[PDB]
C-alpha cells in the first residue's frame, strides 16, 4: 500500500474525469488504466505541467484540445496507420501545457488495443514531453537500437521500426538520433506501449528482447534517477532541496568557530610558496649554488617546478654587477647541456620544499597513511594537526527528517583517474564527443571507489571545467557525515566507500560527458572486496608459479578514487607478463625476491609513500615517484596506476621494464655472489652502452641499468616488430641480454 497511496495522491491531483452517466464506474474504469503505468512517469507529468482528461463522446469537443489545430487532427495509431482524431479514444497535446485526452470505456480489459494505444501516446508524453527535457534517450538508448537492428533476426525491426529506420544501413550515429528526434522517440514510445500492456508485453519480449530488457530495467529502477534528474532541472526545486540541508546544518554552521572556518577553506585553496621565504631558508653557501644552475637541465622536476624555481635565481640580482654576466656569459655554452652531481642533490631539496600545501593532496598522496615520511617532520605534522580537525569538524551525518534519499554531485578531471586514459578520452577530431572506445575501456572494471581526502560536492548538479568530462552522481548514506558549505556545497568525511552502480555517456550543454552513478557504504565494505581480491591473485599465481601455498608476493595497496580497477589491472597486467617471457625465467627471479621478501605492489598512492621504498632511503628527497620502480634494497617491483608513463603504451610495458631490472639484480647476483652488484654495472656492458647506448629509447639513453632495462621490455613486447628493433639496432646489448637469461636459467 506504500504504493497505492502515492497513486491517488497525484491522480486525483493530476486527472480529471468528465463523463455523464455515474461517474463510478466510469472512473474506477479509468483508474484501472493508469495504474499500469510507472508511478513516477506519473508525477515527471505533473512537473512540466501536464493533466489527464477522461471524458465521453467526441474528444475534440473539449476545452484543452479545443484550440487545436486542423492540420495535425490525423494522429497514426500504434501501427502507424492513419485515424481521425474526432474519431478516435486518445490524445496527448504537445507544447509547454501538456494536455492527455481519453474516452470513457471500461472495455479496456478486453480491449487490449486501445489500452496498447493509451500507453502508446503516454510513451511519446515520456519520451517527447519528459525525458526530452534531460537530453534522454541518448547512447545507452541508441545501444539497444543498434542491438535490434544489426541482430539476427529481423522482426523485432518489423515490429518497433519503421520503413524508415528499417532502410538506415549503417548504425545510428549519434547524430543521427539528433536529426531524427521524433524517429528516436517513437521507438521508445512504441517498446513502453507493448511492456506496459500486459498483453503485448510477450510478443516484446519474443521479438525484441534487448528492447523489452531495456524497458524492463528503465521502469523498475532507472526511472527513478530520471525523475532525480528531472527534478535538478528545476529552480523551486533546487533551492527547496538546499534549503532543507542548509537548515539541516544550521546549528552545526552557526557554532562554527573562526579557526573552523579557517580550515575549511585552506581545504578548498591550497597556499602556494613565498619565493621570499624560499631563498632566505637556503644558505649562504647555497645560494651561491643556486645562482646558476640550470634547472632546464634536470629530469626529476616537473616543468611547472622548474619555471618556480629559475624564477628564484633571478631575484638575487643584487652588487658587484660584473658577476652577473661572467656568469650568464660563461656558463652556457663551454660548460654544456649535460649535468653535475653534488648540486642535483641541492634541486632534490628543493623540489619538496617548494610544493603547495594542499591538504587534501596530501591524503590522495598518502591514501590517507599521514603518518609517511614522505616530507619533512615539520609538516608532516602540520598536516596531521590539520587533518585531525578536520576530521571533528565533519561530525554530523546528513541523516535527516527534512528527507530521505539525497543526491549530491560532483564534476571530475579524468587524468585524476587514469592519466593514461585521460590521454584519448575526448575525440580528436571534435572536443565534444567521448571516444566510445576509450569510453568501454574506462568502464570495463569500475566497479568500487574509495574517498581517502575530502570530497566537495554540489548539492545540485553545475556546469563542469573544460576538462572535467567526469560528473558524478552520488547517493549519500543517511550515516555519512558532511559539512555544509555557504555556496550550496558539502565537504563530506574522508574514508567514504563507493559502489560503482551505473556509467553512460550523456549530453548536456552541446557537450558530452561520462555520467557515474555511485552509491556511498562504508569502507570496510569496499576494503574487504580489494583483501579477498588480494588473496585471491595469490592463491592463483602462487600455484602458477610453484610458490609455497601463503606467501605473500602480491600485494593490494589501494586507496583512491579508481579503487576497482588497480586491482582488476593487476590480473591482465602479470598475464601479458608470463605470456612474453621465458616462464623459467621468470621463477628463478620471482624465486629469489621472495627470498630477499620481495613484493609486487600495486597500488594508486605515489610511490614515494610505499615503505618498500621509503623504508630503505638514505635521506627523503632521494624518493622517486614515477610509473614503475624497482628498490633493490627491498627486492619489489612498485607499479602507480594512475599515472602515464613516458611513452609506454601501457601499465604492462612498465611492469617489465621493472622486471628487467630484477633481472639486472639477480643476474648481477650470480657473478659475484660475495658481493651485491649489477651485472649491467660491467665493464663488458659500460663499453656496449657507449656504442649502442642510444639505438634505443630516448630514456634508454640515461645510464646503463635504465638501457638494459629498456632493452630488455622491447625485447618482450607483444609487437613482435618491436622485439627486432633492438636486434636490428642494438645487436651486442640483444646478446648480452640473452646470455644473461641463459646464465640465470641454467645457474
Ligand atoms: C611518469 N612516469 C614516468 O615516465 C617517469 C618519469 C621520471 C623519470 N625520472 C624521474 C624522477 C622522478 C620523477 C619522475 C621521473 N619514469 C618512470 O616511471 C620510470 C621509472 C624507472 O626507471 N624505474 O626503474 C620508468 C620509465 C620506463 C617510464
Ligand atoms: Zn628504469
Amino acid at each position: 500500500k506504500t504504493q497505492e497511496e502515492h497513486l491517488k495522491e497525484i491522480m486525483k491531483h493530476i486527472v480529471k474525469i468528465e463523463v455523464k452517466g455515474e461517474e463510478a464506474v466510469k472512473k474506477e474504469a479509468a483508474e484501472k488504466l493508469l495504474e499500469k503505468v510507472p508511478s513516477d512517469v506519473l508525477e515527471m507529468y505533473k512537473a512540466i505541467g501536464g493533466k489527464i482528461y477522461i471524458v465521453d463522446g467526441d474528444i475534440t469537443k473539449h476545452i484543452s484540445l479545443e484550440a487545436l489545430s486542423e492540420d495535425k487532427k490525423k494522429i497514426k495509431d500504434i501501427y502507424g496507420k492513419d485515424a481521425l482524431l474526432h474519431e478516435h479514444y486518445v490524445y496527448a497535446k504537445e507544447g509547454y501545457e501538456p494536455v492527455l485526452v481519453i474516452q470513457s470505456s471500461e472495455d479496456y480489459v478486453e480491449n487490449t488495443e486501445k489500452a496498447l494505444n493509451v500507453y502508446y501516446e503516454i510513451g511519446k508524453i515520456l519520451s517527447r514531453d519528459i525525458l526530452s527535457k534531460i537530453n534522454q534517450p541518448y547512447q545507452k538508448f541508441l545501444d539497444v537500437l543498434n542491438t535490434i537492428k544489426n541482430a539476427s533476426d529481423s522482426d523485432g525491426q518489423d515490429l518497433l521500426f519503421t520503413n524508415q529506420l528499417k532502410e538506415h544501413p549503417t548504425d545510428f550515429s549519434v547524430e543521427f538520433l539528433e536529426q531524427n528526434s521524433n524517429e528516436v522517440q517513437e521507438v521508445f514510445a512504441k517498446a513502453f506501449a507493448y511492456y506496459i500492456e500486459p498483453q503485448h508485453r510477450d510478443v516484446l519480449q519474443l521479438y525484441a528482447p534487448e528492447a523489452f530488457n531495456y524497458m524492463d530495467k528503465f521502469n523498475e529502477q532507472e526511472i527513478n534517477l530520471s525523475l532525480e534528474e528531472l527534478k535538478d532541472q528545476r529552480m523551486l526545486s533546487r533551492y527547496e532541496k538546499w534549503e532543507k540541508i542548509k537548515q539541516h546544518y544550521q546549528h552545526w554552521s552557526d557554532s562554527l568557530s573562526e579557526e573552523g572556518r579557517g580550515l575549511l577553506k585552506k581545504l578548498q585553496i591550497p597556499i602556494e610558496p613565498k619565493k621570499d621565504d624560499i631563498i632566505h631558508s637556503l644558505s649562504q653557501e647555497e645560494k651561491e649554488l643556486l645562482k646558476r644552475i640550470q634547472i632546464d637541465s634536470s629530469d626529476f622536476l616537473s616543468t611547472e617546478e622548474k619555471e618556480f624555481l629559475k624564477k628564484l635565481q633571478i631575484d638575487i640580482r643584487d652588487s658587484l654587477s660584473e658577476e652577473e654576466k661572467e656568469l650568464l656569459n660563461r656558463i652556457q655554452v663551454d660548460s654544456s647541456n649535460p649535468l653535475s652531481e653534488k648540486e642535483k642533490e641541492f634541486l632534490k631539496k628543493l623540489k619538496l620544499d617548494i610544493q603547495p600545501y594542499d591538504i587534501n593532496q596530501r591524503l590522495q598522496d598518502t591514501g590517507g597513511l599521514i603518518d609517511s615520511p614522505s616530507i619533512n617532520l615539520d609538516v608532516r605534522k602540520q598536516y596531521k594537526r590539520d587533518i585531525q580537525n578536520i576530521d571533528a569538524l565533519l561530525h554530523q551525518s546528513i541523516g535527516s527528517t527534512l528527507y530521505n534519499k539525497i543526491y549530491l554531485y560532483e564534476n571530475m578531471n579524468i587524468n585524476n583517474l587514469t592519466a593514461t586514459l585521460g590521454a584519448d578520452l575526448v575525440d580528436s577530431t571534435d572536443n565534444t564527443k567521448i571516444n566510445r572506445g576509450i569510453f568501454n575501456e574506462f568502464k570495463k572494471n569500475f566497479k568500487y571507489s574509495i574517498s581517502s581526502n575530502y570530497m566537495i560536492v554540489d548539492i545540485n548538479e553545475r556546469p563542469a571545467l573544460d576538462n572535467e568530462r567526469l560528473k558524478w552522481r552520488i547517493q549519500l548514506s543517511p550515516d555519512t557525515r558532511a559539512g555544509y558549505l555557504e555556496n550550496g556545497k558539502l565537504i563530506l568525511q574522508r574514508n567514504i566507500g563507493l559502489e560503482i552502480k551505473d556509467v553512460q555517456i550523456i549530453k548536456q550543454s552541446e557537450k558530452e560527458y561520462i555520467r557515474i552513478d555511485a552509491k556511498v557504504v562504508p569502507k570496510s565494505k569496499i576494503d574487504t572486496k580489494i583483501q579477498e581480491a588480494q588473496l585471491n591473485i595469490n592463491q592463483e599465481w602462487n600455484k602458477a608459479l610453484g610458490l609455497p601455498k601463503y606467501t605473500k608476493l602480491i600485494t593490494f595497496n589501494v586507496h583512491n578514487r579508481y579503487a576497482s580497477n588497480i586491482v582488476e589491472s593487476a590480473y591482465l597486467i602479470l598475464n601479458e607478463w608470463k605470456n612474453n617471457i621465458q616462464s623459467d625465467l621468470i621463477k628463478k627471479v620471482t624465486n629469489y625476491l621472495v627470498d630477499g621478501n620481495g613484493r609486487f605492489v600495486f597500488t594508486d598512492i605515489t610511490l614515494p609513500n610505499i615503505a618498500e621504498q621509503y623504508t630503505h632511503q638514505d635521506e627523503i628527497y632521494e624518493q622517486v615517484h614515477s610509473k614503475g620502480l624497482y628498490v633493490p634494497e627491498s627486492r619489489s617491483i612498485l607499479l602507480h596506476g594512475p599515472s602515464k608513463g613516458v611513452e609506454l603504451r601501457n601499465d604492462s610495458e612498465g611492469f617489465i621494464h621493472c622486471f628487467g631490472h630484477a633481472v639486472d639484480d639477480y643476474a648481477g647476483y650470480l657473478l659475484d655472489k660475495n658481493q651485491s652488484d649489477l651485472v649491467t654495472n660491467s665493464k663488458k656492458f659500460i663499453d656496449i652502452f657507449k656504442e649502442e647506448g642510444s639505438n634505443l629509447t630516448s630514456y634508454g639513453r640515461t645510464n646503463e641499468a635504465e638501457f638494459f632495462a629498456e632493452a630488455f621490455r622491447l625485447m618482450h613486447s607483444t609487437d613482435h616488430a618491436e622485439r627486432l628493433k633492438v636486434q636490428k639496432n642494438a645487436p651486442k646489448t640483444f646478446q648480452f641480454i640473452n646470455d644473461q637469461i641463459k646464465f640465470i636459467i641454467n645457474s
